[PDB]
């Protein structure tokens, strides 16, 4: 029923109790917020600013660093195009992926002119190869931003690269796209308000829908401007976007733009009392709690308050079955601009636009083999009408009051011999961690919130940008410009 | 440039100082909220549950009273309408208003079934009269709701009441009405939630436009559901409405009914960084600081947030000359309900909808006989399109630290050696009151236990404020320099 951390530490406490291991970062580098675990590997590569970093996972003050900075021509050409010569006009790695069995994908912004290349890790992690594959060189557009605030939500899967972020210079082209492998690249329509409205991307997730790898779907989660009216209402609105993995485009129409393309709003809200609910759209990031079942991973969400007077933090918590069923729900139509949205009642092209291509009804092989009133619908239908709520219609934790606001998430399955506690480590904008369960207090519904621990992790105070579980060494890694930050995930002889 | 008082005393520390005199209320009554300041009088009056007060203005421990409780068969007939007989089957006063020079006009919930009487008062504030004119009772339909959780606004002059609340027993009919006064009853437009939806009413205001009385308008402020689309989104509206004081209704369709009612959204919010605002819809008071111009009082407001966790609270100021500009411009449009709101293009009918008739411009002389296309205007275009925001585009003041709300508001204009200041006496849904000045002087507890301050008067006459309450009333100087 309180509100107080039961265990309160400091960077330096944390210092004197050896439970952080802080890596301040090269001189001549920041923005250590890409991060890539790979607990294979056993080691936790971090993609900075004009580096690429390699750390040991038991003990990060072991590394290696891959130097990637770029060309003196092209920092002129930054330059040139009058932008920062040192917030802008450098390499800051935005993506950093697995690709081939013993090389890594890594993507940047090449001082207003993204480019990629390879990173070979080798076969045997027996020896640390840190290797990059330099000459090469490829176009960056549509995976990496020209703008180092932007970031980019990216899920490198059997060879190919799903991104959403800026594809353009001016950063005003937002869009969800697939690079490399066999085909053309594959991409969102441009310029289009009801696929997206300037938003902003989280994360991108692999979600098996049945045994059938036939089925596979890719979630993007990610929060943008609503559309509703030319009425006084600007607001944010966390959504959720699927698309088939095997979604190849249209054939007379959307020519190498996705047909699968889907998204519903993601509420975060608390009901009030004269009806009026107060709401969490702005979506920070999202963590999967794999199940069992990894048709139906938990999705965590960190949100926060629109307003700037009322700054507020909530974790809400979803269940795939309500997207699914959102994402089978009625879609989003209006007539003409000056109508209101409502739920679209009457014939729905076959098969279900969004539904990905089966090779047991219907028959259609390969989206490029589909009718063109499916092609139609779709490509002005992007988004559901009803929005999916989160379990129970409320968030499993919310903080108000503090003068912080949340910023990641993670959390580990712990198996108590007395049940298994969903244990959650929430990143702040300060350079916190907070630990904390949500036991059901008697009944679901009025449950109870416990703060288990309040560590700094940061000497200074700093936005925490990057967080990740090792369920191999028991470790969390969290990132920021100042640098990285290990923790134990336990302390259980200082309580 | 900061949010502690200067002066923070508790009511131990007001009661230790003779800066405020408690009225503990009697045994048998309640809800101390409608107050009714006579300056000529010098008496403070105030309505309550079965019974009607008459406070000294020197010392509210002098004081007389009126019990007006409801007979047996009223108080049974609501019983066996299932009511609750300890907090409802009870005559609570809403209305308390001078009507003649020697009478004031009151009405309650009848024990859920309003009724209204006069009471005598007298020529002379020196024979200090109070007597209850009982026998006849007339009923308050429109003039006071059943319930007496449902407020109103009232505002009765040249013998006439206009007034907005629940005009039935299941408090689902909100109206404004204009009752007495030699011409039929006239309504707002029953079930069109166009016109009103689900509204809590605050207060009327008679205020001159031109220096002819004709023009004369009446402004009622409230605050009601908004309404956008089957699209869920459940929002509130504060707003503030107008009306001719010589408007009688048309001839035939909008008969006995306003055909000049026409209302306005007031906006009291914070820009913000990334576009998005932070507004404050749940108007809670309001308060008319007469300026110099009659045709032009400045309009304060004390609203809050609609967000049952986040508490917040905001005074804003508006001018007239704003609500007009909005009045004379584009009505909202629809072209049903699956449409956007959209501004009027269209060609408005003349006379223009909402203009008062007059025996001068115009041409016509009468609502009655205006024709039928402005009559069928109107009776579906009574809402505008742009909402009038406050001076500046800001609030004047903000509380959202705090762990409380405003709920009333009062201002003093007081002349002072560099020029004069607007102080505003902000109450407090925790018996409290803010004395705070502009371009937080003191916080001062004025109840033994918290509770919601609900009226609250001020006498320059007298130089003390008055603060009404379920717990009772309670009287305060406007300064107290000593403890400073
Ligand atoms: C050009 C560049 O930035 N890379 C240097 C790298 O060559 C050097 O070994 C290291 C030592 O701290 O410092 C990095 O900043
Ligand atoms: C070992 C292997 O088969 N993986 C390949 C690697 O051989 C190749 O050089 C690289 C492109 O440079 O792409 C990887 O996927
Ligand atoms: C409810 C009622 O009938 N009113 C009584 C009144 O007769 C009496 O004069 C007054 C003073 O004690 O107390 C009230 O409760």
């Amino acid at each position: 029923k309180n509100n107080v951390p039961r265990l309160k530490l400091s960077y330096k406490e944390m210092l004197e109790s050896n439970n952080v291991i802080t890596f301040n970062g090269l001189a001549n580098s920041s923005s250590y917020h890409t991060f890539l675990l790979d607990e294979e590997r056993s080691r936790l590569y971090v993609g900075a600013k004009d580096h690429i970093f390699s750390f040991n996972l038991v003990n990060i003050k072991d590394f290696q660093k891959i130097v990637w900075p770029v060309s003196y021509t092209r920092r002129d050409e930054c330059k040139w195009a009058g932008k920062d010569i040192l917030k802008e006009c450098a390499n800051f790695i935005k993506v950093l992926e697995a690709y081939n069995q013993t090389h890594l994908y890594a993507c940047g912004t090449g001082a207003f002119h993204p480019i990629c290349t390879y990173i070979e890790v080798g076969h045997h992690p027996e020896d640390n190869i840190f290797k990059l594959q330099d000459s090469h060189f490829e176009n960056g557009r549509g995976k990496s931003p020209y703008d180092p605030k932007l970031l980019t939500a990216s899920l490198l899967i059997d060879g190919e690269l799903y991104s959403g972020t800026a594809a353009d210079f001016m950063g005003r082209d937002f869009a969800i796209f697939r690079t490399l492998g066999h085909h053309h690249p594959i991409r969102t329509e441009q310029h289009d308000s009801r696929w997206l409205n300037d938003p902003r991307f989280i994360s991108a997730h692999l979600i098996p829908e049945s045994d059938n790898p036939e089925d596979d779907k890719v979630y993007f989660f990610f929060r943008e401007n609503a559309i509703d009216g030319e009425h006084s209402g600007k607001a944010t609105h966390a959504r959720i976007g699927q698309i088939c993995k095997n979604d190849f485009g249209g054939h007379r129409s959307l020519v190498n733009k996705w047909t699968t393309f889907l998204k519903a709003r993601l509420i975060c809200s608390v009901p009030g009392p004269n009806g009026i609910d107060t709401h969490f759209d702005e979506l920070q990031d999202v963590f999967l709690m794999n199940s069992k079942d990894p048709k139906n991973p938990i999705v965590y969400g960190v949100f926060t308050t629109s307003s700037n007077i009322f700054k507020g933090s909530a974790v809400c918590m979803y269940s795939m079955s309500d997207v699914r069923r959102v994402f089978l729900g009625p879609y989003a139509h209006r007539d003409g601009p000056n109508y209101q949205w409502v739920p679209y009642q009457g014939r729905v092209p076959y098969p279900r636009p969004g539904t990905c291509p089966s090779k047991t009804f219907g028959g259609f092989d390969s989206t490029k083999d589909l009718p063109d009133d499916v092609i139609t619908f779709a490509r002005s239908h992007p988004a559901m009408y009803n929005p999916v709520f989160p379990i129970n219609n409320r968030p499993i934790m919310i903080k108000t009051d503090v003068n912080y606001q949340f910023t990641q998430i993670v959390v580990d399955r712990v198996d108590a011999e007395d049940g298994q506690y969903d244990v959650m480590f929430i990143g702040t904008d300060v350079g916190t961690v907070l630990k904390v369960v949500s036991v059901p207090k008697e009944t679901w519904h009025d449950l109870e919130e416990v703060l288990l621990e309040e560590m700094t992790v940061f000497r200074e105070p700093t936005t925490i940008s990057a967080m990740e579980l090792s369920t191999k060494q028991q470790q969390l890694y969290i990132g920021s410009t100042a640098g990285v930050a290990q923790l134990p995930l336990h302390r259980c002889d200082i309580y």
